[PDB]
């Protein structure tokens, strides 16, 4: 397994972080709590779970609550294994870096937790089950912090791991991607994109956008309609995967035809975020390209005669924002919007990354460009009223938007488009 | 239809809300639809479930941050959230039964509240949120149980709604038992089930069970094999579907060969449910048709000589619940599990189970316009197997037909039939699913 040499060098290197703040701290350890299931109001059926981003961090262990992970960073870390043995229920290479504790039932926890918790760090959601237990240090800012700032860097196991997501994602945008230019439904495509990952619907890292016509407009579009349009025009596919934890988050735009002026406003919104794509460079701020992107945009409005104007007036007269009103992209890793986007430092000192970009970083690179109902109304109140082609607005109305979006790693001397890698056109 | 039947169902609801809120002195019943909960350290979000005292009122489902206040006597008040930003997109029959006013923003309720909120009980998850707008009465347990006791009378309304999530449901399973033959694996006939129901996975009011051979014997199995098995015997499906924020929940097991003994086993349970399913009747405890069940259970052992006694021998000798571990069934409604079923009265007293069985939680009294699952089972279960090889009840246990059977996992085979005064609806089997 080549996931399992490269585990070995994870597990050290969070150890040697774990050292660095709990001595800094003055910490006796750190607890991580996987979570726990949680119960519907008034039922005995459960949403479904979702594991605590610290916790994973340490293992590939998403789907089991009650876990702990006891770490110190000299020790091996302490793993206690939720395992029920009841009638109605039911070894791996990262089990041999840890010691494993079965938990056989989750108030049965106490016993296998440090005796004295005064300096441990519990590092979870449950606050209350936290009290309960004995501890007092609960998720201590300048804890969460550090290793927040340090989840930046990925390891060469979290690189695989973030490889390997975007293979699956891709895969799925493939058949999505075929199901749109035959014709089926939201519905439908989400199937295929399902049936292609082999991703459970509450397996995606975040929820699926696929969107049909004026549907592609709606940034938080998270419908699938059930029934295909009359006609087909455009489709926009927000979606990605999970191996490990780790998230893939990918979108593509396309034309139904293949040609027209939709057709080539999508072409050329790649061409943009391509463009901004290479511009990803260590010791850049990620702002400066935030602020290329709404230039790209200015041009693009320009040039198809969407905005009578150049595209430097366009970028002076704030009309970008109308038609791009979204960050050019984040941190991606554990968490889809992963933590560190705005660090400065280990202390802790719209647009979600705003921090210099460095070696084994992973970043997302979604410009967009959306005709969008309330925001154009909005415009049309301003004095730029005036220097809108809203003919042209309304003959692009109803493919909805562009978004265009990969996942790319940046090395020291190059950049790693995990998605174009993939040849996801 | 389902207009019409509407309005006799707010009608039923106003006056049940009259009845109690006179009983305990309040000024009105505040029903909150409950909010999204975020994940830790995160900006991503659980599925919402709506709060079944909420869509008891109304097919709202998927919104949160709504509110219904009623007294009983006025139209019931339906706070509608419909935020205005613009990463959102922005008149059915229901709505003429409320007076509706829009809430574009969570934190702007209290302005659409009533001003004095201590004769109101709020109905709700969100404790400390009420309590900040004002509530004190958290879900004080005679309304609660007054709700609940007459949650298991269904409207006509109800019953439609009911009948539809069964027609959606049963789509599913015939495309499911179809995959299950054609030798696809778990993950593959679950994808067959939700294309079937239109249904995404969180449509679903239960996580579906769709297990291939061992897996048919893991009562709570929830995972999906992405890889079909190699040999082909079992097939255990239970899974349901959702229409108005009604829940059908429907079992079936399938031998793949369709011969054999453990073809023959089904065979046989599927006759003893329908037997079952016909001893539904008004006036009689949920228990007695538990019992019964334990009785069929233990011929069934009998007759195909797993156990070396008679049926009332394996009965006597508590030997029956090795193989059948669970209730019969339960009442089904908005829940899956519906409320009511374990109440004597409408003030919360307990139709205490039949002797033998304490873990038998549908005890109440069947009545007319109730509905209810018949889930009879039959298992091979290594853990209750072990335990049962311990006890001095070994020696009548057939166990080389046992490790034969033991491949094949278990069997489950549920409906859902609505008791009527002069007859019995069986939703799932009119359906025609074999
Ligand atoms: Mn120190
Ligand atoms: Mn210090
Ligand atoms: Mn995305
Ligand atoms: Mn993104
Ligand atoms: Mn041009
Ligand atoms: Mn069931
Ligand atoms: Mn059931």
């Amino acid at each position: 397994n080549k996931l399992a040499v490269l585990y070995a060098e994870h597990i050290a290197t969070l150890q040697k972080r774990t050292r660095e703040i709990i001595e800094r701290e003055n910490l006796d350890g750190v607890v991580f709590h996987s979570g726990q299931a949680k119960r519907q109001f008034l039922d005995d059926m459960y949403y479904p779970f979702k594991v605590n981003p610290q916790f994973k961090a340490w293992l590939p262990v998403i789907d089991n609550p009650h876990c702990w992970i006891v770490a110190n960073g000299t020790d091996k870390p302490k793993l206690i294994f939720y395992r029920p043995v009841d009638f109605w229920h039911k070894n791996e290479y990262w089990a041999d870096y840890f010691d494993i504790e079965l938990l056989v039932k989750p108030d049965q926890v106490e016993k296998l937790l440090p005796y004295d918790k005064a300096r441990f760090a519990y590092i979870g959601e449950y606050l209350e089950v936290a009290q309960a237990l004995g501890f007092e240090l609960m998720n201590p800012e300048p804890v969460m912090n550090f290793y927040h700032y340090h989840r930046a860097y990925k390891t060469q196991y979290e690189l695989a791991c973030m490889r390997e997501a975007n293979k699956i994602a891709v895969q799925g945008h493939k058949a999505a991607r075929d199901a749109f230019f035959q014709g089926k439904s939201e519905f439908e495509i989400q199937q295929a994109y399902l049936l292609a990952t082999q991703h459970s619907e509450n397996d995606t890292p975040f929820g699926n956008i696929v969107a049909l016509n004026e549907n592609c407009a709606i940034l938080h579009y998270t419908h699938f309609d059930r029934v295909a349009p009359a006609t087909h025009r455009s489709f926009l596919i927000d979606a990605g995967a999970n191996f490990n934890g780790y998230a893939a988050d990918i979108t593509r735009t396309y034309d139904f035809t293949g040609e027209g002026e939709f057709a080539e406003l999508v072409a050329t919104m790649k061409q943009h975020q391509i463009a901004l794509c290479n511009q990803l460079a260590p010791g850049k701020l990620y702002g400066e390209l935030h602020l290329d992107c709404h230039q790209r945009v200015a041009q693009t409005l320009s040039d198809f005669n969407i905005v009578n104007l150049s595209a430097d007036e366009i970028v002076a007269k704030g009309i970008t924002s109308t038609f791009f009103p979204h960050g050019l992209g984040h941190h991606i890793g554990l968490q889809v919007h992963d933590v560190g986007g705005f660090m400065a430092d280990e202390q802790g000192a719209f647009l979600r990354c705003t921090r210099k970009i460095e070696a084994n970083q992973v970043f997302t690179i979604e410009p967009g460009l959306y005709f969008i109902d309330s925001l154009l109304g909005d415009l049309a109140a301003t004095d730029n009223n005036q220097h809108i082609n809203w003919d042209k607005v309304a003959e692009l109305k109803p493919f909805g938007g562009i978004r265009i979006e990969d996942n790319i790693i940046v090395h020291e001397d190059s950049l790693e488009n995990m998605t174009r890698e993939l040849e996801l056109d």
